[PDB]
Parts: C-alpha cells; structure tokens; sequence
DNA sequence: GGGTTTCCACTTATTCATCATTTTAG
DNA sequence: CCTAAAATGATGAATAAGTGGAAACC
C-alpha cells in the first residue's frame, strides 16, 4: 500500500524535518564537512509508516531513535534527488515549505561540490542561517560577517483532501468526550475532532473552517508558548463533513484505528443508541482502548 | 588511500495530541 | 426538564530538530 504522494507530503508538512549540518573537522580541506538530507522521527508504534514512506520513494534509512522512537533519515545525495522531484510536485503549504527551498538551494551548492571550497562554506552558512534553528553559537563565531537574505513567511492554502488527510494523521486527535452528569444514563456522549498548530501558521489554521465548512478555532497557551487548535464539536458537522472526508482519504498509521473507533461511537450516536444504557457501556469500552488507552 | 560520504547510536526542548470538567445553547 | 454544543482549564510526551562518532566508500 505505497503511501499517495499527497498523503506524504500532508505527513511530511506535519512532521518532516530538512537538515543542513556544517561540522568542524580536521580532515577536511575547507575545514569543514556537510551533510543534506530529510528526515521524520515517530513513535515505535508507526514504524511501519517510515518503512512505507521509505519502500514508496526507494530512498532511506531507518535507525532507533531511543527506546520509544524511530527515525526515517535520507542523507544519501543522489537520494536527494528523489525528495526534490516529490516536493516539486507535491509541494509542502506550510512554513517548512520555506526550509524545503534552503534545503534546495544547499543542494544546489554541494551538487556542484562547492561545499568543498571555502566560498562554497561561507555560502552553506549563509543558507543554513535561516534553516530550521539557523546557526549554532559557534558557527556565528566563526563567520561574523555572514549575511543572510530575508526569509519571507509563507502562506499557501491547502491543495486538495489527501493532503488533509496526510496532515491530519500527523496532527489530528479523535476524541470521545464523556461530559459527566447528575442526569438519566449520567453522561452525554460527545465526539470531538481537534487539529493543532503553530501561531505561525493561522492562515492555514483559520482556513480550515472554510475549508471543512465546519469548526472553530482557540487559541490555546503554555508557559510562553502559544499555538492555535481547529475543534468540531457539532456532531451532524463530524457526521456529514468530517468523517466523510477521512473515509475517502484513508488515514496512516496507528491514528486510523482511533479514527475507526471514533466512527463506531458516530455509528451508535447517530442510531440514538448513546441514550441508552448498554449503548453507553459500548462507548465507554471504545474509549478505554483508543488513543493513549490503545 | 585519504579525503569525503554515509551510516548509526544518541540527545533535547516544546509543539503537538490528548485529556476532561464546567458552562452555555437550543 | 432534557440533550446538544461550546467554553474552559490542563499537561505529558511524540515529536521536530539536532549531535557524536566512525565505518563505508570512491
Ligand atoms: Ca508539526
Ligand atoms: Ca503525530
Ligand atoms: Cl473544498
């Protein structure tokens, strides 16, 4: 089941990463040692996307990240070749987006093998600045005078729904809400699906309402961090507008069995049968095995 | 063969995913 | 009164991003 090249890069935008490393080394003539490549780092528990994503591009390796953590890297240069043709026709709409083009850019430098010349560093430098972190503190000590262009911010808007549903396995939630009361059964049954995100990104976040027809976004906070959350809690909306959408465009990993799950408590909702009181139970024991119950 | 590339074990701060009670809407 | 929907209030950790060391390679 070879991922659909939407998919991945909705999954790549969620949780992909490019790296640019400029290594001190003594046996180098510039002084220095480069390294290019794509990576995505995931839970044990969806190492098989990472062996998916690898056999779909013929392109990659896979290594333990931890006990609790694997890790797709593509560092091989000519197999960078491979992640340059899906993004130029699949592109990324998120602000890596913009670290896809510096990521290009560095490629287009060491295929030249300019990074073995010294301009070739100073110029790697001057594009890995703005990548990702940017410079370490002791690469700015060792290139005072690196000037870099302005990075603009990107904004672009999502292209169709396999690219939602491949984000969607990255950053989305399916949740069981079981509000607690003094009533009849005692609690009403209330699915709900949330998308997180990045402040950095709300054009993409506020989109999304637009785009479902459906939700409303919240700003959320922690410490000095901020980011924003896409919530659907009306279930006609989840019934008719979100679930639809995902059965169309299957999600990967261990999500979709949440995401199946959830359409189950969808199912008895929708047949009234969460009033009732061994609907109820079936509910609740959906619940304790989805998610971090699973 | 020696500079360079590639792999592989390993680390880390926070943006995610996931959590649930309380309140309001209809 | 009864049920649905939203607002409120919360945090552990799977992420994104990075690093050390050296075998593989051309
Ligand atoms: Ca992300
Ligand atoms: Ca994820
Ligand atoms: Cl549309």
């Amino acid at each position: 089941e070879s991922i659909n090249p939407w998919i991945l890069t909705g999954f790549a935008d969620a949780e992909g990463s490019f790296l640019l490393r400029i290594r001190n080394n003594n046996k180098s003539s510039v002084g220095y040692s480069t390294e290019l490549g794509f990576q995505i780092t995931l839970h044990n528990k969806d190492k098989s996307i990472l062996e998916n994503i690898q056999s779909t591009w013929k392109v990659g390796v896979i290594a333990n990240s931890g006990d609790n953590a694997v890790s797709l890297k593509v560092t091989r240069f000519e197999d960078l070749k491979v992640i340059i043709d899906h993004f130029e026709k699949y592109p990324l709409i998120t602000q890596k987006l913009g670290d896809y083009k510096l990521f290009k850019q560095a490629f287009s430098v060491m295929e030249n093998k300019e990074h073995l010349k010294e301009n070739g560093i100073k110029e790697l430098v001057r594009i890995k600045a703005k990548l990702n972190w940017g410079l370490t503190d002791e690469l700015k000590k060792a290139f005072p005078e690196n000037i870099s262009k302005e990075r603009s911010l990107i904004n672009k808007n999502i292209p169709n729904f396999k690219w939602l549903a491949g984000f969607t396995s990255g950053e989305g939630s399916f949740y069981v809400n079981l509000i607690k009361s003094k009533s009849k059964l005692g609690v009403q049954v209330q699915l709900r699906f949330d998308i997180t995100q990045h402040i950095k990104d709300k054009n993409l976040m506020n989109s999304l309402i637009t785009y479902l027809g459906c939700g409303y976004i919240i700003e959320y906070n922690k410490s000095e961090f901020s980011w924003l959350n896409f919530r659907v809690t009306k279930f006609s909306d989840i019934n008719d507008k979100i679930i639809p959408v995902f059965q169309e465009n299957t999600l990967i990993g261990v999500k979709l069995e949440d995401f199946e799950d959830w359409c189950k408590v969808a199912k008895l909702i929708e047949e009234k049968k969460h009033l009732t009181e061994s609907g109820l139970d079936e509910i609740k024991k959906i619940k304790l095995n989805m998610n971090k119950g699973r």
